Protein backbone atom coordinates (compact mmCIF):
# COMPACT_ATOMS: atom_id res chain seq x y z
CA UNK A 1 0.00 0.00 0.00
CA UNK A 2 3.39 2.55 0.28
CA UNK A 3 4.14 2.35 -2.96
CA UNK A 4 8.25 1.96 -3.83
CA UNK A 5 8.73 5.62 -5.17
CA UNK A 6 7.24 6.74 -1.61
CA UNK A 7 9.41 4.39 0.39
CA UNK A 8 12.52 6.18 -1.00
CA UNK A 9 11.26 9.75 -0.64
CA UNK A 10 10.71 8.59 3.65
CA UNK A 11 14.17 6.93 3.41
CA UNK A 12 15.59 10.10 1.68
CA UNK A 13 14.54 11.92 5.17
CA UNK A 14 15.08 9.03 7.55
CA UNK A 15 18.67 8.36 6.89
CA UNK A 16 19.41 11.50 5.34
CA UNK A 17 22.79 12.12 3.61
CA UNK A 18 22.10 8.65 1.61
CA UNK A 19 23.32 8.30 -1.38
CA UNK A 20 23.21 4.44 -2.36
CA UNK A 21 20.58 1.86 -1.61
CA UNK A 22 20.81 -1.99 -2.14
CA UNK A 23 18.06 -3.81 -2.72
CA UNK A 24 17.56 -7.61 -2.42
CA UNK A 25 14.90 -8.70 -4.30
CA UNK A 26 13.12 -12.33 -4.83
CA UNK A 27 13.50 -13.86 -8.17
CA UNK A 28 10.29 -15.79 -7.03
CA UNK A 29 8.29 -12.51 -6.65
CA UNK A 30 5.08 -11.08 -7.98
CA UNK A 31 5.08 -8.01 -9.82
CA UNK A 32 8.85 -7.78 -11.06
CA UNK A 33 7.95 -6.11 -14.25
CA UNK A 34 6.05 -3.04 -12.03
CA UNK A 35 8.79 -2.52 -9.38
CA UNK A 36 11.66 -2.91 -10.75
CA UNK A 37 11.00 -0.59 -13.34
CA UNK A 38 9.83 1.58 -10.63
CA UNK A 39 12.80 1.37 -8.12
CA UNK A 40 14.55 2.95 -11.35
CA UNK A 41 12.73 5.94 -11.68
CA UNK A 42 12.58 6.31 -7.85
CA UNK A 43 16.18 6.33 -7.92
CA UNK A 44 16.42 9.21 -10.77
CA UNK A 45 13.57 11.45 -8.79
CA UNK A 46 15.21 11.16 -5.00
CA UNK A 47 18.64 11.17 -5.57
CA UNK A 48 19.35 7.56 -4.30
CA UNK A 49 20.94 5.40 -6.81
CA UNK A 50 19.38 1.88 -6.25
CA UNK A 51 21.27 -1.20 -6.78
CA UNK A 52 18.87 -4.43 -6.80
CA UNK A 53 20.74 -7.33 -6.50
CA UNK A 54 18.02 -10.77 -7.52
CA UNK A 55 18.36 -14.22 -5.33
CA UNK A 56 15.97 -17.44 -5.64
CA UNK A 57 17.13 -19.74 -2.56
CA UNK A 58 19.23 -19.38 0.35
CA UNK A 59 22.45 -19.99 -0.90
CA UNK A 60 22.34 -16.59 -3.23
CA UNK A 61 22.02 -14.41 -0.59
CA UNK A 62 25.32 -14.47 1.16
CA UNK A 63 26.77 -14.09 -2.51
CA UNK A 64 24.26 -11.31 -3.83
CA UNK A 65 24.94 -9.07 -0.54
CA UNK A 66 28.39 -9.27 -0.61
CA UNK A 67 28.25 -7.73 -4.25
CA UNK A 68 26.17 -5.04 -3.01
CA UNK A 69 28.45 -4.42 -0.05
CA UNK A 70 32.12 -4.35 -1.93
CA UNK A 71 31.01 -3.77 -5.33
CA UNK A 72 28.35 -0.87 -4.88
CA UNK A 73 29.04 0.43 -1.31
CA UNK A 74 25.50 0.90 -0.74
CA UNK A 75 25.09 2.50 2.58
CA UNK A 76 21.27 0.48 3.68
CA UNK A 77 19.64 -2.63 3.07
CA UNK A 78 16.30 -1.80 1.42
CA UNK A 79 13.60 -5.57 1.41
CA UNK A 80 9.94 -4.72 -0.68
CA UNK A 81 8.02 -8.09 0.16
CA UNK A 82 8.53 -11.06 2.38
CA UNK A 83 6.11 -13.46 0.14
CA UNK A 84 8.86 -16.30 -0.39
CA UNK A 85 12.37 -16.66 0.96
CA UNK A 86 12.41 -12.92 2.48
CA UNK A 87 9.66 -14.63 4.92
CA UNK A 88 12.19 -17.28 5.81
CA UNK A 89 13.96 -16.85 9.46
CA UNK A 90 17.33 -17.67 8.15
CA UNK A 91 17.91 -15.30 4.88
CA UNK A 92 16.08 -12.78 7.67
CA UNK A 93 18.40 -13.69 10.51
CA UNK A 94 21.32 -13.29 7.44
CA UNK A 95 20.48 -10.15 6.19
CA UNK A 96 20.02 -7.88 9.23
CA UNK A 97 23.04 -9.34 10.64
CA UNK A 98 25.18 -9.04 7.50
CA UNK A 99 23.68 -5.56 7.34
CA UNK A 100 23.69 -3.86 10.94
CA UNK A 101 27.49 -5.19 11.17
CA UNK A 102 28.34 -3.21 7.77
CA UNK A 103 26.70 -0.40 9.47
CA UNK A 104 23.98 -0.61 7.04
CA UNK A 105 20.31 -0.20 8.83
CA UNK A 106 17.52 -2.22 7.17
CA UNK A 107 14.22 -0.75 5.72
CA UNK A 108 11.77 -3.90 6.02
CA UNK A 109 8.43 -5.15 5.26
CA UNK A 110 7.01 -6.01 8.01
CA UNK A 111 7.14 -5.71 12.07
CA UNK A 112 8.62 -9.38 11.87
CA UNK A 113 11.79 -7.93 11.01
CA UNK A 114 11.37 -5.38 13.22
CA UNK A 115 11.40 -7.56 16.01
CA UNK A 116 14.80 -9.48 14.64
CA UNK A 117 16.35 -6.07 14.39
CA UNK A 118 15.85 -4.10 11.65
CA UNK A 119 15.18 -0.26 11.91
CA UNK A 120 12.05 0.89 10.36
CA UNK A 121 9.07 -0.19 8.28
CA UNK A 122 5.54 1.55 7.46
CA UNK A 123 1.86 1.41 6.88
CA UNK A 124 -0.80 3.63 5.54
CA UNK A 125 -3.64 4.90 7.60
CA UNK A 126 -6.51 7.05 6.64
CA UNK A 127 -4.54 9.99 7.88
CA UNK A 128 -1.63 8.69 5.37
CA UNK A 129 2.00 6.82 6.08
CA UNK A 130 2.67 5.80 9.46
CA UNK A 131 5.99 4.76 10.67
CA UNK A 132 6.50 1.52 12.59
CA UNK A 133 10.30 2.02 14.29
CA UNK A 134 12.38 -0.12 16.58
CA UNK A 135 13.21 2.39 18.77
CA UNK A 136 16.75 0.78 20.18
CA UNK A 137 18.29 -0.35 16.74
CA UNK A 138 17.19 3.59 15.08
CA UNK A 139 18.39 5.58 17.79
CA UNK A 140 21.49 3.73 17.51
CA UNK A 141 21.53 4.07 13.37
CA UNK A 142 20.93 7.39 13.87
CA UNK A 143 17.65 7.33 11.76
CA UNK A 144 15.55 10.75 11.85
CA UNK A 145 11.81 10.72 11.66
CA UNK A 146 10.60 13.60 9.14
CA UNK A 147 8.44 16.27 11.05
CA UNK A 148 5.30 15.74 9.48
CA UNK A 149 5.37 12.29 10.77
CA UNK A 150 6.59 13.05 14.34
CA UNK A 151 2.99 12.55 15.26
CA UNK A 152 2.62 9.47 13.14
CA UNK A 153 5.28 6.89 14.40
CA UNK A 154 4.72 4.18 16.68
CA UNK A 155 7.64 2.64 18.64
CA UNK A 156 7.76 -1.54 18.57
Amino acid sequence: EVTPIQQLFLIKELKPGIARIGVIWDKNAANRDEVLPQLQRASAATGIKVVVAEVASLQEVAPQFRTLLRDHQVEALWVLEESGLLGQAAARSFLIKNATQAGMPVFAPSETWLKEGACVTWRKDAEGIRLVVNKAVAEAMGITIPAKYQDRTAFL
